[PDB]
């Protein structure tokens, strides 16, 4: 969008760093420089003493539709997730519409997710013969357990905001026409809270839950690099772009 | 054509592995547990196999150990390790009882499609024994520590519906639809991107199963301790005499 | 009671009652240290097959006192209480009525089974005075309810009802109507009459599976609490609680 | 067993069992009339304190297999259950479909097996609900869920039926038979006259429209069996096809 | 103190009517019910009253009829009728037991705010009696007929959370919030458009209460018969004695 | 014309509330017009289902204008939908408020978007429910939930409405339009005469009080528009402030 650098829009609204994914025309699909740009602003929030909370949202119809340079983009995505979880300040995702593939990992890296009634979470990777990325394989089971994670990954089904909330995937659900006001309420309340105690709470929860994040991210990066060489990905990438149902062979 | 209580057939790209002792409610002994792992190993080597179906013939999926402690323990642990390390999806079609190691067996699989009358139960402590097969490691990353403690300590039957609501299992079926949904899930996963499924499993295994082996070692050691106790003696005796055990904590 | 802890034998059950009802069983270091030995001393006691943990008065436990100025001391003692319960090779049951707040939440959730009264609740109120979770709550909670519901509890300081805690899988048992006492009795009877050695082995396997980060996380919480009491936000939090008004946090 | 119904006494319980398992307890007029008679005769029988209604075989009752006569007899069976001053418990295992649904839901208590289900399958063959189901279901699950069941002819699981308030009791795991047994034992040993009175008061609160609605349903069914849509529906069912409905 | 077991007070625009025989868990007799009726009806002509709050003293909202059958049954019916036809909103603040007529009484009100440990029970048949106050008519248009049959035939306790989830009652509370939610509801309602509420009530009553009087007359007749029965005598004796009644159906 | 737009689409008559700039708020001519098109679906042999939706951001925001006339027209719309011997499906997205709620709930099926909501906002301005909502809602969700809705004027989410049995269908994610399309295709190809009869029976079962109740609501609203609280309610609504109600 106009005024955004590498598809990321950043502004300060008092104590809030407002970061907005800003390629609405591609439903906020991400590439390498957009990911790198995102993580810079996330990292730089730490040393910025006016920032007490980060708000992550997306412009247009969707929060984030996921990845489009396999090694490169995978690394940059993994780094964004790491930057969000290691930032000693609260990061809130406001998720409306689709949160798909890395879009899903991205929301779930955040401390709190406020989900609009029509929003959804989906690992669509397998639909193109690919595997989850961003660390989703580590983030999701500590949210919803192994069996529902395994289902998300293998079936590529959409999980509604209501279901994601019932499963403990996300901290907040909204209903009716209240998405915006609840998001505003949560943001104002968190950005006025004891930021240092939030930081220390994050460090302890990170140790409790993220021990495997980086080894799992390594396996995903390695897997995706192998999977883009397979006959199934070529078929997957072709059948998606043609609005045809793919014919997978296991090769 | 079953061997050591296991039948196997190919149906296109699916290896169908079926526990075949309905005359004993698919209770398992060591030969049967060893036999299972053989076919999981065949699945890995067989280029035509794109998914494994695991079910029990008859009323029960698997009613756990017939009640050679160390050998059974090792065989049970190895079946679960084989299933979770197989880089191809394994679907458990759970009908009726999944009890004791039966429960660990279903929960080892990547997806579980449960019939409405199926149930999941750690009956171990009814006879003075402890969970096995890695159940102590598998259950908490499904349903959390508190519900796992309760299952193990009270030995209550958990219904398919409840197990589904808790996150224990991926799929539930209702009415008379169990077979058709199971068939649908099988057809879908076996025509799916098998290599992407193997990688997914690998990433998820690293995220969730780091303690599986250490925990299985603790369980085998404990079961070996516990079969020596007077409580196990009473438990087994009370089971056979169709009565309530009188445990004393020794 | 000695140091705010009552201890009574009742058949094969060791009953440990937190007994400072005049402060809603808010805890200090003496009280925690006292609690901890009575827990490990149940290992030794051949008559004890189960431990029951409850609180006298209106609340299970309102958590850390905020008196004493013994920050590292309290944090250490609270940590050791939680470790002793998870490590005792005998079942420990929390019967929770009323408030389980701050370390009171950590305490209940360290137990093997929790039987919650209908009006009971679980709450990480620490952040309302600018402090962070303790006892090792940060490691316990995610393996109960997942990371998202934990972050919320810790960051918003909301009360979680007994009913909600049960749905989430935070606690093993829920009661309703006037049935709390009777259900508690039923569960204590059955557990204390159970295969105690089997229970102890089950606990060891389950601790190996779920508590690998308990110690490192407790050390992080203890360092964090030490840093947090020096902050302007804590001075303001404490002052606001004292003056019953809303704190004005600054992030310093 | 006569006209597809077996009746036996087990202490203070009248066990009435739909006994056409080969046809999944599909019903005709003489079966429906047989059923009415024994339900009604439970009243005079001093030794009966509870009526158990179940079906033999795979299904509780698959519904209608002589339109006017069948509708009247089906309507009589329901009035007979609802007005019997003694509790009737339906033990529902498997399918309760069409009139088999109305039959179950007329009972005072319903104990559902986990794989059991409830369905108004009538419109799949171009017909409407009968037995008085159009009156029974809204005072169980409300008008919107009823409209849905009737118009989509979807199967409602026991679990969902329980959650909606359609049925009094759900069972799980392998416990169906035990629970049914405990419920039957408890009800048959209870204060039968108070149950009789409790029923009368409930019937007056809930069943004012029952006979009037039953009359509309009987009239409707007579009209619908003349339609091309019934003609196509009945044949499609027999030939295992999707029916071509045209609204005439 | 109170007159005939009822205490009345004004709190701003709220008339608070309190069941005040805590020693008997607010069990009700004919004079208490007649008093109750008088004060509910009093609200109609008192212009300072914009809402009625009904609560119970002591440990329970109301344990139902004190074990004058005709007199009491008729008086209970008139209490329910006075609540339902009062053109002002009536709120039950229910804590603890609301049993027998105590359930009917709560369920007559326009809104019910239930404390987390409160519960609703039709305990009638446990003493060989039937529901009263119009409960047979009130309950089915709340929770449906099957759940009503169950409540009446089994005399099981329905927790506040379950009653809420069933649509039996308008408001649930949890944790230590009962008093403050109740206060908030009362403030909001008593400061609301009372006349609009009156009319709202009137239309709703015409939609749902058409059977309330005929059903009440059936309950009254039934209780008149049931107290002549052996089963009532066994039920009363066994309740008093804290043991299992042997019912005969006579 | 009169803020209603109509169109045939195969066997579906699409009726769309068409005053998006006012969030489909309704007045007498719009209500009278809506009646006419609902009524004319009966005699139109190409029509097998009616679809009711709203253009713009809201299904229907509900009801200066004449109270007597508008209330009457509203009542007539609700009687028209419920007596039409063809399925009427409301596709509800956004707000269904006041009569907007009545109008949805009058229909045979309702397919609700995930951000949709249902609300009786009347008492917030010192008025009472209308269109027969007082009769419709208790046979959907029970008297307790109805009383709370009417008295508190709170918004009920689509999810909650579905949980409560208020509405037949719920949608989630981006699937609203797809589900609505599928339900309309399946219902418009169904046994339309069977559906007509089913409706008639359901109506006799559940709508006996509809007209007595609609009369009470029409009388009441006429009284309430004369009150000081309505003057205060409408002022406070207009001025985007909190009303100070006094019970006069």
């Amino acid at each position: 969008g106009p005024g955004s650098m590498n598809g990321i829009s950043v502004e300060h609204d008092g104590a809030v760093l407002r970061i907005r994914l800003d390629r609405p025309e591609k439903l906020n699909a991400v590439d390498t420089p957009m990911l790198e740009e995102l993580s810079v602003h996330i990292r730089d929030a730490e040393a910025d003493e006016s920032v007490r909370a980060v708000l992550l949202t997306g412009a247009g119809r969707a929060f984030c539709s996921g990845g489009d340079d396999t090694a490169g983009a995978a690394d940059a995505a993994n780094r964004v997730v790491r930057a969000i979880t290691s930032l000693p300040k609260p990061v809130i995702a406001g998720v409306h519409g689709a949160a798909v593939g890395f879009g899903c990992s991205l929301a779930l890296a955040c401390d709190l997710v406020v989900a609009a009634p029509a929003s959804y979470f989906q690992l669509a990777f397998t639909r193109v013969g690919l595997m989850p990325d961003g660390g989703a394989s580590a983030l999701l089971p500590l949210l919803i357990g192994r069996a529902r994670t395994s289902r998300m990954a293998m079936t590529a089904e959409k999980i509604s905001a209501a279901t994601a909330f019932e499963w403990g995937m996300i901290s907040h659900i909204t209903s009716a026409d209240e998405y915006e006001s609840v998001l505003t309420d949560v943001l104002r309340s968190v950005s006025g809270g004891p930021t240092l105690a939030f930081g220390w709470t994050k460090r302890a929860l990170a140790a409790a839950t993220l021990a495997e994040l980086e080894p799992v991210q390594a396996i995903e990066a390695e897997g995706q690099l192998a999977l883009v060489e397979t006959a199934d990905f070529r078929e997957g990438a072709r059948a998606f772009r043609e609005r045809r149902t793919p014919n997978f062979r296991g090769h």
